[PDB]
């Protein structure tokens, strides 16, 4: 096939502009996923209480600190209880002779009158709007799980639709669905409706993710294809910085969600000026359309050959593909072949670990460091050099040691985060950033390495199964935080154990760089 790209220009003005255009979309698409660090931030809260909040009642000369001690009991964390209040004001607790033994839990009641939230950092969040606290506290990670499950279902449905209707058409309606569903989520009236719209937004996120990469690869000559995949992967790196930059300015969740959604109307509008994949149009037996959209690109790249492209040349240049690209093999074949079964197991585990660890940690920055805006920005800034170093070492040291070393870097940093005491917040934050950097490097590493461990007929099958495994791991990511009742160390130990085991496992793979 690529002989045609050499008539049309296989790297040039069109591929440059297409890479820029799709990278920008991937940036905003990354903001959509990272948003719920900020849209769903948990502000500090307490029960509403008469002496503190009933401004219509008779006031007193006591200070707010004293009235808080008189109204809200202390909780386990040596801070005011987030889910209880005194049944009657505890005037007895003001005198210096008082002790903690002076009251008992029967003297307290739950927040009958609802909660009061700290508005200093964020003006509003979904947690503050729908009271996703105390007995409802599980509902935040449930919302994140529903989003990531939406992406799983969307990726499962994308394949058949992408193959039947085309890369660009599905990408176009994915952009429209992202805009519409993000705008709808921004104005949802109730929590179930918000979950429905976030699910339907994720369903389109999957389509954008898959089709952008597929279309970039299908329009790029082979010498530049790894570089193009790397640039498309740096799109997310800049997406992290963009998330921090936008969320630092917009402190209301409705306005923030709307702001990050609206750009996709423009993405929808400019996607119509992209060409549908020529490989797809030829494979589906539509030469008259493939010729048009090839010489359209030849016009952009500035070639005289737009006069030379002709149907007979177009047909003669792709004689093999239409005659042989007819093997949509089932996933089970990977397990049927004795040799490939165990390689498939290990590579699928390496895909799983990325999603599990990354969307375990990256979606609760509030636990990792002092300032989530700056920490998100750093998760971008450190992701970039990690990815470039991954590409280079992947090109020199071999895929096996680079995959193993990246995953072991991630695991060791995330585990060490549990050894460093809570007082050393700076080192905890730095280790968390480095761990997410290692995971993000392994993302590129595995994307390329899994495309070599299997014979060329089953290469694509392995990559698809790996992607589904990463999505299954991402879904479990958020739910693992529900173990945190037993301690803050436990979710971190789990998230750190997974990459350690998978990184050790990657050592058992064969090397695929030339030896
Ligand atoms: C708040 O104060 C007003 C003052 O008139 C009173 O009528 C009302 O019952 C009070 N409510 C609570 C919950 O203290
Ligand atoms: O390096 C990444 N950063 C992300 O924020 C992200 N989100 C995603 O779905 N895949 C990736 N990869």
């Amino acid at each position: 096939f690529s002989e045609l790209l050499d008539l049309v220009g296989g790297l040039g003005r069109f591929q440059v502009l297409q890479t820029m255009a799709l990278m920008v979309s991937i940036m905003w698409l990354c903001t959509q996923s990272m948003l719920e660090n900020f849209s769903a931030a948990v502000p500090s809260h307490r029960c509403w209480a008469p002496l503190l909040d009933n401004s219509t009642a008779v006031s007193t000369s006591l200070s707010p600190e004293a009235l808080l001690a008189i109204s809200i009991p202390p909780g386990p964390n040596q801070r005011p209880h987030q889910c209880r209040r005194f049944r009657q004001p505890q005037w007895q607790l003001l005198d210096p002779n008082a002790t903690a033994t002076s009251w008992s839990e029967a003297d307290t009641e739950p927040c009958v009158d609802g909660w009061v939230y700290d508005r200093s950092i964020f003006t509003s969040t979904i947690v503050a709007k729908w009271n996703l606290v105390c007995d409802s506290h599980a509902l935040k990670p449930m919302a994140q799980s529903i989003y990531l499950a939406g992406i799983l279902v969307g990726a499962a449905a994308c394949g058949p639709a992408s193959d039947r209707f085309g890369r660009r058409l599905v990408l176009t309606w994915s952009y429209l669905q992202m805009a519409v569903m993000g705008t709808a989520a921004a104005f949802a009236p109730a929590f179930p409706v918000y979950c429905l719209f976030r699910f339907l937004l994720a369903f389109a996120v999957a389509g954008v993710m898959m089709n952008t990469g597929t279309l970039l690869m299908e329009w790029t000559a082979a010498r530049a294809r790894p570089l193009v995949m790397t640039l498309n992967s740096l799109g997310f790196s800049f997406g992290h910085g963009l998330t921090a930059a936008v969320a630092y300015g917009v402190r209301d969740w409705t306005l923030l969600q709307l702001v990050v959604s609206v750009p996709f109307f423009l993405c929808f509008l400019y996607s119509w000026w992209l060409p549908e994949s020529a490989r797809w149009l030829i494979i589906k037996g539509k030469p008259d359309q493939a010729l048009q959209e090839l010489r359209k690109v030849a016009r952009i790249n500035g070639h005289k050959e737009a006069k030379n492209l002709t149907i007979e040349v177009l047909m003669s240049s792709v004689k093999e593909e239409v005659a042989s690209a007819k093997e949509p093999r089932s996933v089970l074949d990977l397990f049927c072949v004795p040799g490939l079964r165990f390689r498939t197991c290990i590579s699928t585990l390496c895909w799983f670990a990325f999603g599990f660890t990354f969307f375990g940690l990256a979606l609760d920055l509030q636990a990792l460091g002092s300032n989530i805006f700056l920490l998100q920005m750093f998760i971008g800034v450190v992701d970039i050099p990690a990815k470039m170093g991954a590409l280079l070492l992947l090109s020199h040291l071999g895929r096996r040691p680079t995959l193993a070393a990246s995953l072991l870097l991630a695991g060791l940093c995330i585990l060490a985060n549990t050894l460093v005491p809570h007082e050393m917040g700076a080192l905890r934050s730095a280790l968390a950033v480095l761990g997410l950097g290692g995971v993000g490097a392994a993302f590129t590493c595995i994307t390329i390495y899994s495309s070599e461990l299997f014979p060329t007929v089953l290469r694509m099958t392995a990559v698809g199964l790996g992607q589904m495994a990463a999505r299954g791991g991402a879904i479990l990511g958020p739910l693992v935080r529900l173990l945190g009742v037993h301690g803050p160390w436990l979710p971190l130990l789990v998230y750190g154990t997974v990459p350690v085991l998978s990184g050790l496992a990657a050592l058992l793979l064969p090397e695929t760089q030339s030896l």
